[PDB]
């Protein structure tokens, strides 16, 4: 049921928003508010879990709370895998965005209304399922707006993706402020209202602004496949029934078990995927060598995102427990604005730097190494003020976030490119998933590392992890020339 791209774009108004189609406005703010609600909710969710019950918190254990936050992004990734298949083969990107938005908004409401631990579980599940339908499909709709040959395409995405960091910056300052200063449920409420605005703009304007875009099923399911798909669901449901019948009476159906399962998948799944790509029948001898060459880059990426994603977990707790907020009075959630803030400012600087370097600029494997070196350094900087025994000055924590961003602008922008070059030709449609997998696997590993983070093990925690990144980064530099030459 795929429709001609020129015909799809023909149903879309071509102007009305900075020289771009009106649909860009619709998609920009739909994405903005969704990212706003998500990052706003995340900025206080960790605090909401381990804070005292008398302080409006859930009274959960600190290590359990931090572990839950860690697996959150990983679950979204796995959800995004499913949501991509659903939109491409069942719903279409427009319907997936709509349904996703509903589940997400319902997720926030479950936190906004008076509730407890059970409300948390329900909220996460709804948001995970909803985000999996929203996040990966919303980008496909903007692509449908631009006809083949329309040179405004790249600039269109650039404006679109700008909303992510914009939402990631504003939200902790709005949701975080209201949540921490006044009431947690109020902050959760503003997240719900935020997402609601996303649904409002989308639903009301999509018919006139987006037209045919996303309203079709790109790769529909044949009657034979539909019968085979339901057979999978029937079998899977039977398996899911057996598991519940085993775990529940044993008392093994807990969040601790689920975290462990995610952790195992964080190591097992990447291993299996590398074997598949290597032993795939359509992969040539040159491509197998490129698979081996991609292994250190995947490990480095995962190690990088391990440190980067801890800025919203371990470092979030650091701002709440080990940081002097009164320097007038800072909110611990405000530190979640630093990463998107520094990216917004430093990105044009970095882009200008690569051009000026020209042929002198570092290669892709070297940029991976540079990202890892900065990441490890950010943990070294962070352990220093504590070793020198009360609250540390917040300037050290800010500097820690800053150094991470320096590493991110080295590794991240070439991440997908590196994956595309070293992945086999047959796996071209899975290049994004493979690249995003490293970041996903990192967060799954992060949850297992949580228990090692204690005030007594603090210096060893930051030092070992940061030191491991420095060692790996140093090794990657050495083997970078060989890997760089294998690049297509």
């Amino acid at each position: 049921a795929s429709i001609d791209k020129q015909q799809i774009a023909a149903s879309v108004p071509q102007r009305g928003f900075f020289g771009h189609p009106k649909g860009l406005f619709t998609l920009f703010f739909t994405e903005f508010w969704e990212r706003f609600s998500y990052y706003g909710m995340r900025a206080i969710l960790v605090y909401y879990m381990y804070y005292e019950v008398s302080k409006g918190g859930l009274g959960l254990d600190e290590h359990l709370a931090l572990a839950i936050m860690s697996i959150y992004g990983a679950l979204v990734y796995m959800s995004g895998i499913i949501g991509g298949w659903l939109a491409d083969r069942v719903f279409g990107t427009s319907r997936a965005v709509f349904y996703g938005g509903l589940l997400i908004m319902a997720g926030h409401i479950a936190l906004a209304i008076p509730g407890g631990v059970a409300a948390l579980f329900v909220s996460m599940a709804l948001i995970v399922l909803g985000t999996g339908l929203l996040k990966p499909n919303v980008s496909s709709i903007v692509g449908d707006m631009y006809k083949p040959g329309d040179d405004r395409r790249d600039a269109g995405f650039s404006i679109f993706y700008m909303g992510i960091n914009l939402g990631a910056f504003l939200a902790p300052l709005v949701v975080g402020t209201a949540g921490m200063k006044y009431n947690f449920h109020l902050g959760f409420g503003l997240a719900a209202v935020g997402m609601f605005l996303g649904l409002v703009v989308f639903v009301a304007t999509r018919k006139k602004n987006l037209g045919l875009a996303g309203t079709y099923v790109p790769n529909p399911l044949t009657p034979a496949e539909k019968k085979k798909a339901a057979a999978i669901m029937a079998v899977g449901a039977v398996v899911i029934a057996v598991l519940l019948a085993i775990l529940i009476p044993n008392g093994w159906f807990t969040v601790e078990t689920f975290i462990s399962l995610v952790g195992i998948l964080g190591i097992i799944i990447p291993i299996i995927y590398f074997v598949v790509m290597y032993r795939s029948p359509k992969t040539t001898a040159e491509e197998r060598s490129r698979v081996i060459a991609y292994i250190p880059l995947f490990v480095a990426s995962a190690m990088f995102w391990a440190i980067q994603q801890q800025g919203s977990t371990i470092l979030a707790n650091y701002a709440d427990k080990r940081t002097q907020l009164d320097v007038i009075h800072l909110s611990p959630a405000w530190f979640q604005s630093l990463n998107p803030l520094f990216i917004i400012i430093l990105a044009p600087v970095f882009a200008w730097m690569w051009v000026k370097l020209g042929k002198r600029q570092p290669t892709i494997p070297q940029k991976f190494a540079l990202g890892l070196l900065f990441a490890g350094l950010s943990f070294i900087v962070i352990l220093v003020p504590g070793h020198l025994g009360g609250l540390v000055h917040p300037i050290w924590l800010v500097l820690s976030y800053f150094i991470v961003v320096l590493g991110e602008l080295c590794l991240s922008p070439v991440g997908l490119s590196a994956t595309t070059k070293l992945a086999p030709a047959a796996f071209s449609a899975q290049t994004m998933s493979l690249w995003f997998l490293s970041n996903a696997a990192a967060q799954a590993i992060n949850a297992q590392l949580v228990r090692f983070y204690t005030p007594e093990n603090e210096t060893a925690y930051f030092g070992t992890i940061g030191g491991a990144a420095l060692v790996l980064g140093l090794i990657l530099l050495a083997i970078a020339p060989r890997i760089g030459r294998l690049m297509k």
